């Protein structure tokens, strides 16, 4: 028989975790691979470095029908080895189930791993707080055993379908807040289920590495040598998180580079209300769509050092690299950052938000609450805050 190896994910942090495996087992110049990575393109430097190494596309949150193109070039018998995120987990295999119930006799399911995509899973876990879990885990194991059978996609309860697997396979999990399973009363029924079956996610990998497995890693995920060096500094360290517009009552988008360059001195400054302190050194982390904002914050902010929109927190995160303290515009990415990491997060006007009430009624801050990972006081509407 012969295992081979799928990385699916449409987000990015399971897609870091994935490119971390693929980095950790990459002595194995030959071992069948196929990449369906949304976010990520492996350059073209590396990708010649292997052989059978295969790359599908993602639609609707499926590998499309090129899959099974792949598959058919390894004819004989063969195990699937396969890493998922969760949220997404039930449309990502789809097509890997079909190809496996149509050629029972030659293919299996070796293993599955499967990593929080971010906020969204928690988010949609404490939907289910009011219903019996021990009940719906029966029902969904049920409904995923008529899903291998005939590709029937009905589960009653979609979210707790996310972690059923392990009646059908051998499955790993790897969450962000093992706190939750642990600490939410009503997810006691899944956290006995889930048994040893799950782990918190491996922010510490990188380190175990070798020098030239690391930089392999960086190259994946596309983090240069510039930017590395910039945040290896023997100081505090501040990023600030940037936006794009919100509802300020106007279209030009000057005005919300203007006004974001008010909340970073909220923290740079000692009469600001937020003041991290004089010896941090500032860095500015714009949104992936902030475009010419981004460039406007830069220009006019002064002995800031630019983070490239482009990279994440997460794999900030993955590579040990996070500063010392973030702040700034409210984003999902607080969701995932250490508790000791968080100043303070200031939510913006929208359709849902117009007060500091409204921010602390945000799903993700509802969770963070209930895990301490923040206090009701780290959370700020951006009106509160005078003009310095």
């Amino acid at each position: 028989m012969k295992t081979i190896t799928l990385y699916l994910d449409p987000a990015s942090l399971p897609a870091l975790n994935q490119l971390m495996d693929f980095t950790q087992n990459n002595e194995d110049k030959t071992h069948p691979r196929i990449f369906g990575l949304s976010r990520f393109k492996i350059p073209d430097n590396i990708i010649t470095q292997y052989q059978n190494i295969h790359f599908v596309e993602l639609k609707d949150n499926r590998p499309t029908e090129a899959l099974f193109t792949i598959l058919d070039q390894y004819p004989g018998n063969i195990e699937l080895n396969i890493h998922l995120n969760i949220a997404h987990s039930v449309q990502l295999i789809r097509p890997i189930l079909a190809y496996r119930f149509k050629h029972l006799d030659r293919v299996s399911i070796q293993q599955l791993n499967l990593y929080d995509d971010g906020s969204d899973e928690y988010v949609d876990l404490e939907k289910e707080e009011n219903k019996d879990i021990s009940a719906e885990i029966k029902q969904a194991e049920k409904q995923l055993s008529h899903y291998l059978l005939t590709g029937k996609i009905k589960f009653d309860n979609p979210t707790i379908a996310r972690y059923v697997w392990q009646s059908a396979f051998p499955v790993k999990y790897h969450f962000l807040s093992t706190d939750y399973f642990e600490k939410a009363e009503f997810l006691q029924p899944l956290k006995e289920y889930l048994a040893e079956n799950y782990q918190k996610m491996d922010w510490t990998a990188y380190q175990q590495l070798t020098p030239e497995q690391q930089a392999f890693y960086l190259t994946l995920v596309g983090f240069n040598d510039e930017v590395k060096q910039s945040l290896e500094v023997q100081q505090a360290k501040f990023i600030f998180t940037g936006t794009t517009t919100w509802e300020g009552n106007t279209d030009v988008r000057e005005y919300y580079a203007q006004q974001q360059l008010n909340l970073l001195n909220h923290f740079t400054q000692a009469e600001g209300d937020l003041f991290i302190g004089d010896h941090y050194k500032i860095y500015f982390k714009g949104h992936p769509r902030g475009g010419e904002i981004n460039d406007y914050i830069l220009n006019n902010a002064k002995n800031i050092t630019n983070i490239p929109a482009n990279i994440s927190f997460e794999v900030l995160m993955m590579t040990g690299l996070l500063p010392d303290k973030v702040g700034g515009v409210a984003s999902s990415l607080y969701f995932s950052l250490p508790k000791e990491k968080i100043s303070h997060i200031i939510f913006t006007s929208n359709k849902q938000v117009k007060s500091k009430e409204d921010a602390l009624n945000n799903p993700y801050v509802k969770v963070m609450r209930r895990l301490g990972i923040i206090d009701e006081s780290q959370v700020i509407f951006w009106d509160s805050l005078k003009q310095l």
